[PDB]
């Protein structure tokens, strides 16, 4: 993982890619929700262990260690995946291509317009600032390495400095894929700041998110034995 | 603000900085921590209305605008002047120069010694750093104009404009500190990312504190009184 160049580690991302999802309703029958968030939710997670497996420097680290990052972070990374999607959808959130909502759609649940509202407004600003596929997929696994990384031993200490090092390889990547782009060093500092200042949105709408279903999730050990 | 060198800027943010505050306990009598934190917390919010206010570009935007920024950001700036303050003294959080706790002292609340364990992890990752004053006053300004921006007519796509070009000022200002520090370009952006990326976990503090006192604020018309 460290050793790879930028090319590489943008090659190696966009290749561990999960699939897009279908909602599971009968689309001959009439139009629950949160069920229908739900169950969307829970095999996207299967996949995301899948797809976690393969970001550069994530199986050099320690099974308890995936976990808990996995568990930092599971409900960032289905949002982010969600507001990429929906970018060119303006005012409607596409949870797959058959399940595409608008915020009126989300009132029927108690709490749930104001974190439709919240993942509209990132669409909105990866649209103004228009986000590529190759800055999303770098974005997602900074995501991954950093939303665990501060609530984690020698063993402790050498994970924490291989996923900083790694990070740091996807910071690299990202100015590379802006300085190909044609973006000035002004510019590729600049962008990079506001792509990685997005994260701390993503990581409130998370929070928000979390706040709500545990007033009603993955525990660790469905978690560990997925990822073991 | 948008014609400002960085110089002029660090010179800028630095002159706004807040005082350090003592806490309001008779230090003659026997040792609420709760009552003591939320007094200091109190205090100091005044101080930081006076401090958002000389944030270069803040007084620029529309007092809703400016209420709205202060309310999403306020326990974000306490805690990250918190984890700076406390930066040299580890295990321990200087909420004031008479009042340094470690996490055992937090445990006298339910739910308090994780906010207390997550804050100290934070002066560690700054420490391990090295955190730098002129950056951290970079950091600080950059919560307050961020964590709001993106939960907001033509004024308002001004207003987030006018955010994103102040920021963008920041950005230009921190890469400027590690370019005189001489850091090379790609030590620049590394570190650069590695700031940024603290911030989430900022937020996520934040949240997780914020749930605290619901479970229990500056209403909207207080900052509002203040800041008007
Ligand atoms: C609207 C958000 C984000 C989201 C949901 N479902 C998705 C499917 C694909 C991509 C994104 C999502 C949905 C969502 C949901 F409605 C229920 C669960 C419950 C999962 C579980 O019980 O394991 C998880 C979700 F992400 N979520 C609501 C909330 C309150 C978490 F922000
Ligand atoms: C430990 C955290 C952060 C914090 C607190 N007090 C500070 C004073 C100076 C600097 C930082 C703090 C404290 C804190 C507190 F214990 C009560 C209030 C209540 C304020 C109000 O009611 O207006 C605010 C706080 F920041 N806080 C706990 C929590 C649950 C919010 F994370």
């Amino acid at each position: 993982a460290l050793s790879l160049t930028a090319d590489q580690m943008v090659s190696a991302l966009l290749d561990a890619e999960p699939p897009i999802l279908y909602s599971e309703y009968d689309p001959t029958r009439p139009f629950s929700m949160m069920g229908l968030l739900t169950n969307l939710a829970d095999r996207e997670l299967v996949h995301m262990i899948n797809w976690a497996k393969r970001v550069p420097g994530f199986v050099d680290l320690t099974l308890h260690d995936q976990v808990h990052l996995l568990e930092s972070a599971w409900l960032e990374i289905l949002m982010i995946g969600l507001v990429w999607r929906s970018m060119e959808h303006p005012g409607k959130l596409l949870f797959a291509p058959n399940l595409l909502l608008d915020r009126n759609q989300g009132k029927s649940v108690e709490g749930m317009v104001e974190i439709f509202d919240m993942l509209l407004a990132t669409s909105s600003r990866f649209r103004m600032m228009n986000l590529q596929g190759e800055e999303f997929v770098c974005l997602k696994s900074i995501i991954l390495l950093n939303s665990g990384v501060y609530t984690f031993t020698l063993k402790s200490l050498e994970e924490k400095d291989h996923i900083h090092r790694v990070l740091d390889k996807i910071t690299d990547t990202l100015i590379h894929l802006m300085a190909k782009a044609g973006l000035t060093l002004q510019q590729q500092h600049q962008r990079l700041a506001q792509l990685l200042l997005i994260l701390s949105h993503i990581r409130h709408m998370s929070n928000k998110g979390m706040e709500h279903l545990y007033s009603m999730v993955p525990s660790y050990d469905l978690l560990l034995e997925m990822l073991d």
